[PDB]
């Protein structure tokens, strides 16, 4: 029941947040990296380099937060709550503000060592283009609203080289109206695919962390999974009620201490980049440290209390963020802890623990968000690894069940909530 | 925003249909295998076997015919179009008559060697457990809509072993309503996961045809993977119209005609069977005949044609069928020879052909159903390779606007609109 006019508009949008998303990436990277090489010019006398480090970061973090506002406060923190909401009624959303600040104001942010965020920015921006080309094209009322699901769905594609996921994201979680033209999904693949497809020619092609070899899962290893899940859904529990407590802390002012907020929060970041341990940056690299670089096991509850507080306070202070990955890297240093501790126990059941490590990377997302179908697929997209599924569907749901059953709410509705009570910033 | 109780009722359902899905594909393999060894014994001496064959197989498709009207004339052809029916209002829903009646009457035509079609009698036998299930849980309006949507997607599910198959069923294709409790999604994942748990136990757990290996798929061979699209748009385009074409023929009697195309059309399926070609059955068979025996060409093209015209053949006759899986064995042969050609072309851009055979499997599907989303999964989930995703997603909505752009409609909205036209059957 498809109308050509905006599926070639989807083929642009998916095509211009592709290239800006990967460019994004990219030029984060740099500057990571950037900090990391200077910390060791200036390593060899002495702890100069920590003040040097400390500066820089600093420095970037409340650059950032300044020209967050005034210029346009709408792209703080994740950008799911920004973009539900328009698509919804609630909240405007202007691409000339959100496209540059965000971009701008998020490099800083990210490129600082904070711990965000790519799918932050990337989807914010992705809806931005949606909308920017939405225009241009004189799109109807109706197909401007897909437009701008496309650019959201197609800016998650981005960020973790997820076709599917993206999609899965606007239908699960941000479930809007489309009427009675559902047919949005052909916009939304669309969209999705050519993101992807430019995402790969610019750094692509292969995945975040590819585990295709761990086939082996007994079915009677998933009595396993539902305890895993009973886990992952207290987690979720309270990292959600956390995040809001810390957020409150945070809109207490006083009008001081925010003024240094910026700089005091950006600067003890970026003495923790200096440590070699993955507390730090989007949490790609806490993923890629869980598996595989074996470490002490103490060593993983180290960085996993340490992630989870420092991402709270982080997204707290509403830094232009994204939460998604942090998610990830938290879940997949907590699954690998987990995928130990039951091989130690049953190891007739879980023959490849690494199994166990691959169904709980998504299941802190499941069960703070309410959105199992999608945290499935993400992990499903970023291992190229189907054969996990069972114990993935398993986990992730019953993660997903057990928050919403001792009441904590989608944290992006709850988000939503919060900014929509920002009608007077 | 989930409710427990029906959660469970969920587990209950997928549980349900579950083991019958998996003890009816069991049921009609025996007795297909049954009759393709009672053909050897006879076969020495000597057309004997074509006479016994015929007889057996016409009868069976004969009894099938009967069993239908009067009884249940409601568990005619697939189930999507039964299912999308009721779960929209029109059509109601009986399991005391659909249950047996598409149970005994669906073994009947499948294990005579029908050109279906398993993800018929299971799909809607689960929308009937859905409902059965529902009013013994005393569940509520929506909760029972719910729980046959749950039915649903674990019989599909349970075909194919493919659990996010059966989920996106429900969501792309057969879009339903669920007000606002939109977490039936929870309902579905839970229904289908036990639903291929079980088939799991009793028949897994492997997939139909694990091609996983196949992972080298560059990115400047996608323009292929268009045209292949533009290939399958037309196909699937000409697939529908004559279908449509060969339905009316069937609907015009005459009175004595139909008294005997239940066993004539049977007969000529069950000299078929003989035969060595994947020319008859469901498709599966087609599928692992697609890959893996290398085969001539030539014999490609030959059952291709055969297949085509016999589905139409055998679901226009209006035999209790299903026509996903015919579409499937339709497709993988063409995409396999299709697969051959573009390596003899292109070798340098299409490494493994395997990778083009996988792409196209499911584009007959996505072009016919309009439901693009549903067909990647179900390749995906069927080959457990996830590496090949670009091509799939290209080459199957591709196909599916190609479609839907020559005017083609999706073949169960207007299977359900003739379904409906029978408002006096
Ligand atoms: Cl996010
Ligand atoms: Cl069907």
């Amino acid at each position: 029941s498809l109308h050509p006019r905006t599926l070639v508009a989807a083929i642009v949008v998916g095509l211009i947040t592709g290239v800006l998303g990967a460019g994004f990436k990219s030029a984060v990277n740099n500057m990571l990296q950037w900090r990391s090489q200077l910390a060791q010019i200036l390593a060899p006398i002495p702890p100069l380099a920590w003040l040097v480090t400390a500066l820089i970061s600093g420095g970037m973090v409340a650059l950032s937060f300044w020209l967050m506002k005034r210029f346009a406060p709408d792209t703080s923190g994740s950008g799911i709550p920004q973009i539900e909401g328009h698509l919804e009624g609630k909240l405007p959303l202007v691409w000339q503000r959100v496209l540059p600040i965000k971009l701008v104001g998020g490099f800083l942010s990210l490129g600082a060592g904070m711990l965000a965020g790519f799918e932050g920015p990337t989807i914010q921006m992705g809806g931005s283009i949606g909308q920017m080309t939405g225009g241009w094209f004189k799109a109807t009322q109706e197909n401007q609203r897909i437009l701008i699901a496309v650019g959201a769905g197609a800016g998650l594609a981005t960020a973790f080289n997820a076709p599917l996921a993206g999609v899965a994201l606007i239908g699960e979680e941000m479930h809007p109206r489309f009427r009675s033209q559902t047919l949005a999904y052909h916009s939304l693949l669309f969209g999705c695919v050519m993101a992807t497809i430019i995402l790969r020619m610019i750094r692509g092609q292969s995945a975040i962390i590819s585990l295709t070899e761990f086939k082996r899962v007994p079915l009677d290893s998933l009595w396993m999974f539902i305890i895993l899940g009973i886990l992952f859904g207290v987690m979720g529990y309270t990292f959600n009620r956390g995040l809001f407590k810390v957020l409150d802390w945070f809109d207490r002012l006083p009008p001081l201490a925010t003024k240094w907020k910026g700089f005091l929060l950006g600067s003890i970041i970026g003495i923790l980049s200096l440590f070699p341990l993955p507390l730090t940056d989007g949490g790609d690299n806490a993923v890629l440290w869980a598996f595989n670089s074996q470490s002490h096991f103490s060593t993983l509850i180290l960085v996993f209390c340490g992630r989870f507080l420092l991402t709270l306070i982080c997204y707290g202070s509403g830094a232009i963020g994204g939460i998604f990955a942090p998610m990830l890297g938290i879940a997949s240093i907590v699954s690998v802890a987990m995928a130990r501790h039951f091989h130690l126990l049953f190891p007739s059941q879980i023959p490849e623990p690494a199994v166990m490590a691959i169904a709980g990377m998504g299941a802190l997302v499941a069960a703070t968000v309410r959105a199992p179908l999608t945290a499935i697929l993400l992990t499903i997209e970023m291992t190229d690894n189907y054969f996990v599924i069972l114990p993935l569907l398993v986990t992730c749901l019953v993660a997903s069940v057990v928050a919403e059953a001792l009441g904590g709410k989608p944290i992006y509705t709850v988000l939503l909530e919060r900014t929509l009570a920002k009608q007077n910033r």
